[PDB]
C-alpha cells in the first residue's frame, strides 16, 4: 500500500475523512494513494503524531506551522490552499499597519501614538504587530497587556482585558469582543483609523479596499513599512509587516511523503473540488464548519521543494511569533557565510584577525548560503551579478560592490586563427559559459542573444558547448570536462567553470567564450603557470563586436558585449547600515595594502564600494539586466528562484 494518513482534530473532521477515503476509491485505481485516517485531540497531538511516524498530513494555520517547524517534530509544507481565482491564486495574506496620509510618524515611532487593533490574539491585529513590537515594550512585558497599555498611550484592543488595562479599550470602551462593538473585528479596526479614533490600525492588506471603493478616499491613506518608511496602500507586497499564508498542508522533512499527498490532494481537486457538484465535496461540510479544509478555498497548489518553514512563512512573520513564545530580548557580531572547504578556512582566518567582528557559517551551495541570509542563520555574503537577481527577489538588498579599478565588461573571445568568425552569426558554433545564470558568461551573452532569436533553447542554437549548471543530457554539457558526477556542475570540481574555465574551455575544444576583459590578460604571456595556458600568447585571440567585425583582446573598450555590475555584498534590509559600518571599517584594516583563487571575495577587487543610491537589485543590476533575466528564465530552473517567486511573483 501507499496510504497517506490524513489528521483529524475533531470528530466531524474524522466524519469527513472517512468519507473522503471512501470516495477517493472511486476515482483512484489501485496504482494510487489511499487516505487513512488518524483522529488526534488537537493540532499540537496531530504535529507529534506526524513526527512519531504515525501519520502523514495535517493542514494548519501559519502559527501552528510554526510549531509543527521547531525540533523535534521539524515538518515542512508541502501544499497550499489557494482562494479567488484560478488566475490568480491568493495563497497569502499581507498584515499591514495602516495610518493616515501625513501624520508624521513610522514604525519605530510608534510609542505613544493610538492603535486600533482587530482583536487581542488575532494575527494580523496583534499577534505579528506585538511581536514585532515585543522588544520596545517596557519592562516588565509579562503580563503582555500591561506592557502594550504602557507602550501605546490608548487603544482599541478588542476582547482585552480592560478591567485592569484600561488604556487598552480608550477607544472602544468595554472592549467589546463581538460585533456589537464598531471598532472590532478587521472593518472595525480600520473605521477606529478612518473615524479618527486611532493613528494606526493594524489590519489586512485587503481591508482597506473592501471599506473603501474609490481610490481617491484611499489615496489620503499609507501603509508603515519595517525600515521605517511608507508606502502607499496599494504597495502592499512591499510595505507588509509579515507575509502570512493561509492554510498549508504540513509533513515530516526527511520520511515524506510529499509526493503522494500531493497526487493524493490533486486528484482530489480534480474530481471533487470547486464547483464539481458531486455528492462529495472537498471543500465542503455538511455538518461543521471548515473541516479538513478552509470551506471558502477553491484548490491547492504545490508549495516547491526548495521552501523550508522559515522561508515559507517569512523572516518578519518567525521574528515576531519567536519573540512571543520564547520573549528574549537583548550591530552585533556579523555572520558571513562561505561555500568550500577552502573558503571556510579563510573566513575563519578573518574572523579571529576581526577580534569578534566577524564571525563565520558555512553552507554547500551559494543558493544554501543565499537561503541562510533571509532567515538569519547567516548576515552577508559576496554574490555574482546573477545572484544579486535570484537574492534580491528573495527580498535581500545589495549593500556594497566590489571595485576592481561603472562596472567591468563582459566580452566574447575567439581563437584568432578562426577568423570565420563574427558576432553576426554564431549559430552551430561551440560556446563556452563560466556558468548558467552569471552575470558574464550568461545573462549578459544570452540576453543580447534572446533578442536576436527570440527563445532562450540555447542548446539547439549552438552546435555544443559547456555552459556548467546545465541539465547533464544537454548539449551545452557536451564540452564540459568534470568526470562522474562533477561533469557541467557549477564548481570547481568542474574544470570549464569560472571567468578561466570558460577560457581554457575556448582554447581546447570551443569556438567562443564569454568572460570579463580581464580574462585572457590574466591568464596568457606565461601569467599562468598550467600546462594548458603557459603558452599562449594572448595575441592569439580577439574580441567580438556587437559591430559584427574583431578587435584585439587588449582594446575591450571599443568591443564589449556590455557594461557589467561587478559582484556585490548582499544582506537583508534590517542589517544593512551594520554590514555597511563593520565592513568598511574591516576594508580600511586588512583592505588594498586568498590563498587558492577567489575566496569570498574576487582577487581582482580593489575595495568594497559604497552604493547609496543603488541601494536594491533593480536599481544595483540595472533596467536592461533584469529585463534581459525575466526572458532567461522561461529556459532556466533556479530550485530558490523558484520558492521565492511562489512568496512574491
Ligand atoms: O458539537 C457537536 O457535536 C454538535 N453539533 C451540532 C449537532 O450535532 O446537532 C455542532 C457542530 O458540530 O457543528
Ligand atoms: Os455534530
Ligand atoms: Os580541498
Ligand atoms: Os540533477
Ligand atoms: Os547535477
Ligand atoms: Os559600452
Ligand atoms: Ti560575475
Amino acid at each position: 500500500d501507499k496510504t497517506v494518513r490524513w489528521c483529524a482534530v475533531s470528530e466531524h473532521e474524522a466524519t469527513k475523512c472517512q468519507s473522503f477515503r471512501d470516495h477517493m476509491k472511486s476515482v483512484i485505481p489501485s496504482d494510487g494513494p489511499s487516505v487513512a485516517c488518524v483522529k488526534k485531540a488537537s493540532y499540537l497531538d496531530c504535529i507529534r503524531a506526524i513526527a512519531a511516524n504515525e501519520a502523514d498530513a495535517v493542514t494548519l494555520d501559519a502559527g501552528l506551522v510554526y510549531d509543527a517547524y521547531l525540533a523535534p517534530n521539524n515538518l515542512k509544507p508541502v501544499v497550499a490552499e489557494f482562494y479567488g481565482s484560478k488566475e490568480d491564486p491568493q495563497t497569502f495574506y499581507y498584515a499591514v499597519a495602516v495610518v493616515k496620509k501625513d501624520s508624521g510618524f513610522q514604525m519605530n515611532q510608534l510609542r505613544g501614538k493610538k492603535s486600533c487593533h482587530t482583536g487581542l490574539g488575532r494575527s494580523a491585529g496583534w499577534n505579528i504587530p506585538i511581536g514585532l513590537l515585543y522588544c520596545d515594550l517596557p519592562e516588565p512585558r509579562k503580563p503582555l497587556e500591561k506592557a502594550v497599555a504602557n507602550f501605546f498611550s490608548g487603544s482599541c484592543a478588542p476582547c482585552a482585558d480592560g478591567t485592569d488595562f484600561p488604556q487598552l479599550c480608550q477607544l472602544c470602551p468595554g472592549c467589546g469582543c463581538s460585533t456589537l462593538n464598531q471598532y472590532f473585528g478587521y472593518s472595525g479596526a480600520f473605521k477606529c483609523l478612518k473615524d479618527g479614533a486611532g493613528d494606526v490600525a493594524f489590519v489586512k492588506h485587503s481591508t482597506i479596499f473592501e471599506n473603501l471603493a474609490n481610490k481617491a478616499d484611499r489615496d489620503q491613506y499609507e501603509l508603515l513599512c519595517l525600515d521605517n518608511t511608507r508606502k502607499p496602500v496599494d504597495e502592499y507586497k512591499d510595505c507588509h509587516l509579515a507575509q502570512v499564508p493561509s492554510h498549508t498542508v504540513v509533513a515530516r522533512s526527511m520520511g515524506g511523503k510529499e509526493d503522494l499527498i500531493w497526487e493524493l490532494l490533486n486528484q482530489a481537486q480534480e474530481h471533487f473540488g470547486k464547483d464539481k457538484s458531486k455528492e462529495f465535496q472537498l471543500f465542503s461540510s455538511p455538518h461543521g464548519k471548515d473541516l479538513l479544509f478552509k470551506d471558502s478555498a477553491h484548490g491547492f497548489l504545490k508549495v516547491p521543494p526548495r521552501m523550508d518553514a522559515k522561508m515559507y512563512l517569512g523572516y518578519e512573520y518567525v521574528t515576531a511569533i519567536r519573540n512571543l513564545r520564547e520573549g528574549t530580548c537583548p550591530c552585533k557580531p556579523v555572520k558571513w557565510c562561505a561555500l568550500s572547504h577552502h573558503e571556510r578556512l579563510k573566513c575563519d582566518e578573518w574572523s579571529v584577525n576581526s577580534v569578534g567582528k566577524i564571525e563565520c557559517v558555512s553552507a554547500e551551495t551559494t543558493e544554501d548560503c543565499i537561503a541562510k541570509i533571509m532567515n538569519g542563520e547567516a548576515d552577508a555574503m559576496s554574490l555574482d551579478g546573477g545572484f544579486v537577481y535570484i537574492a534580491g527577489k528573495c527580498g535581500l538588498v545589495p549593500v556594497l560592490a566590489e571595485n576592481y579599478n561603472a562596472g567591468y565588461f563582459a566580452v566574447a573571445v575567439v581563437k584568432k586563427s578562426a577568423s570565420d568568425l563574427t558576432w553576426d552569426n554564431l549559430k552551430g558554433k561551440k560556446s563556452c559559459h563560466t556558468a548558467v545564470g552569471r552575470t558574464a558568461g550568461w545573462n549578459i551573452p544570452m540576453g543580447l542573444l534572446y533578442n536576436k532569436i527570440n527563445h532562450c533553447r540555447f542548446d539547439e542554437f549552438f552546435s555544443e558547448g559547456c555552459a556548467p549548471g546545465s541539465k547533464k543530457d544537454s548539449s551545452l554539457c557536451k564540452l564540459c570536462m568534470g568526470s562522474g558526477l562533477n561533469l557541467c556542475e557549477p564548481n570547481n570540481k568542474e574544470g570549464y567553470y569560472g571567468y578561466t574555465g570558460a577560457f581554457r574551455c575556448l582554447v581546447e575544444k570551443g569556438d567562443v567564450a564569454f568572460v570579463k576583459h580581464q580574462t585572457v590578460p590574466q591568464n596568457t604571456g606565461g601569467k599562468n603557470p598550467d600546462p594548458w595556458a603557459k603558452n599562449l600568447n594572448e595575441k592569439d585571440y580577439e574580441l567580438l563586436c556587437l559591430d559584427g567585425t574583431r578587435k584585439p583582446v587588449e582594446e575591450y573598450a571599443n568591443c564589449h558585449l556590455a557594461r557589467a555590475p561587478n559582484h556585490a555584498v548582499v544582506t537583508r534590509k534590517d542589517k544593512e547600515a551594520c554590514v555597511h559600518k563593520i565592513l568598511r571599517q574591516q576594508q580600511h584594516l586588512f583592505g588594498s595594502n586568498s590563498e587558492t583563487k577567489d575566496l569570498l571575495f574576487r582577487d581582482d577587487t580593489v575595495c568594497l564600494a559604497k552604493l547609496h543610491d543603488r541601494n536594491t537589485y533593480e536599481k544595483y543590476l540595472g533596467e536592461e539586466y533584469v529585463k534581459a533575466v525575466g526572458n532567461l528564465r522561461k529556459c532556466s530552473t533556479s530550485s530558490l528562484l523558484e520558492a521565492c517567486t511562489f512568496r512574491r511573483p
